[PDB]
């Protein structure tokens, strides 16, 4: 279209949300509950230490 | 604008008619009066020269 400010929001209704940065939170997302184990156990291993 | 199709809908919104074609109606339209008048008494003088 020759219409000014037709591409993005074309665009904009076409991606809500860019698959890279969708996987990204979808990775970020699920390591998280595995951070969170792996200090608990290390914070449990350290007062247990002493 | 970069909106295509803004310039001749505001050309034709600035310019209902042209000037030079309005001069042109009211001109004609002053005529003819002039011609009927000369028409008119032509044929009167052709019917009573007869």
């Amino acid at each position: 279209t020759q219409q000014p400010g037709c591409e993005n929001v074309c665009y904009d209704k076409s991606f809500p949300i860019s698959h890279v940065r969708f996987w990204v939170l979808q990775i970020i997302f699920v390591s998280v509950p595995t951070l969170l184990y792996l200090a608990h156990v290390f914070y449990v291993m350290r007062k247990e230490e002493k």
